[PDB]
RNA sequence: AGCUUUGCGCAGUGGCAGUAUCGUAGCCAAUGAGGUUUAUCCGAGGCGCGAUUUGCUAAUUGAAAACUUCCCAAUAGCCGUGACGACUAGUCGGCAUUGGCAAUUUUUGACAGUCUCGAGACUGG
C-alpha cells in the first residue's frame, strides 16, 4: 500500500489486464494441479512403497522407484546406486535424495554424508517394502527416526 | 615323502618410532565408516577425549645421593765424641748419639754421539 501510493507506474490496458488476467488464472491451474498430482502421488505411493515414502518424502520416493524401475528393482541396487539415482556446473555425485528436503534440511556442508545416511536406511526400506511386509510403515517411522536423531546427533 | 599358501603364536637379524604407536569405558560404523579420481563407482574403521613399563650404567650438584672418620705420642753406613769392656799413652770389639759426609784413591758420575769387520777407529771445532 504503501509504495502503491507512489508507484510511478502507467495503467494498464483491456487487453494487456485481460492477458494478465489468464496468465495468472493458468497459473493458479497449474498450482492446483501441482498440488492435485502431489495428493495422488503421496497416497499411491504411500500404498506402492510406504517405508520409502515415510523415510525420503513421497514425491522423491516416487522419482527414485521410477529411474531405477520399480520397486523390485530398487531393492537390488546397492546403497551406492541408490544415492546417485536420479544423477547427471552443479554439485557433483548427487542424486534425487540430495535434492530431497530433508537432506537440505541443515548446513550445506553437512549434506553429502547425510546423503549416505538417507540413501542407505531408505534401501533398507526398499528392500523392505520389496516385499510386502510392514504395510503400516513401522520399519520407515523407526528407520526415519533413526536418521534425524543422527541428524540431531550432527548438529548444534 | 617333499615342496608350498594363508592366518596366528614364539624367537632372531635389520629397519622405523610424535603426520609414529595405541587406549577409548563417549558416540557412530558393513542394517555402511569415509569418499573432490572412474560415482548406477569405491568399501574400513571414523570423530572427539586421553596417553606415551622395566633393569643397568655414567655424570652433576649437594656436607650427606642412603645396603647394616680424623688427630697425638712412641717402636718397627762411615768419620768424632761418652762410657763399658778387652789387650799392651796406644790398640781392638760392641753399644750409645749432642757435629760433618758433591773438589784427584772410591758413594754424587769422563760421559755421550758416530763408524767398521766377540774386536777396534772418529768426534765433542
Amino acid at each position: 500500500s504503501v509504495t502503491a501510493s507512489t508507484t510511478q507506474g502507467q495503467q494498464l490496458s483491456e487487453e494487456e489486464l485481460e492477458r494478465l488476467e489468464e496468465a495468472c488464472d493458468m497459473a493458479l491451474e497449474l498450482n492446483a494441479s501441482k498440488h492435485r498430482i502431489y495428493e495422488y502421488v503421496e497416497s499411491r505411493m504411500s500404498f506402492i512403497a510406504p517405508n520409502l515414502s515415510i523415510i525420503i518424502g513421497a514425491s522423491t520416493a516416487a522419482k527414485i522407484m521410477g529411474v531405477a524401475g520399480g520397486l523390485t528393482n530398487l531393492s537390488k541396487m546397492p546403497a551406492c546406486n541408490i544415492m546417485l539415482l536420479g544423477a547427471q556446473s552443479v554439485l557433483p555425485h548427487t542424486g534425487y535424495i540430495y535434492h530431497s528436503d530433508i537432506v537440505q534440511s541443515l548446513p550445506p556442508d553437512l549434506r553429502r554424508k547425510a546423503a549416505r545416511l538417507v540413501a542407505a536406511k531408505c534401501t533398507l526400506a526398499a528392500r523392505v517394502d520389496s516385499f510386502h511386509e510392514s504395510t503400516e510403515g513401522k520399519v520407515g517411522y523407526e528407520l526415519k527416526d533413526e536418521i534425524e536423531r543422527k541428524f540431531d546427533k550432527w548438529q548444534e
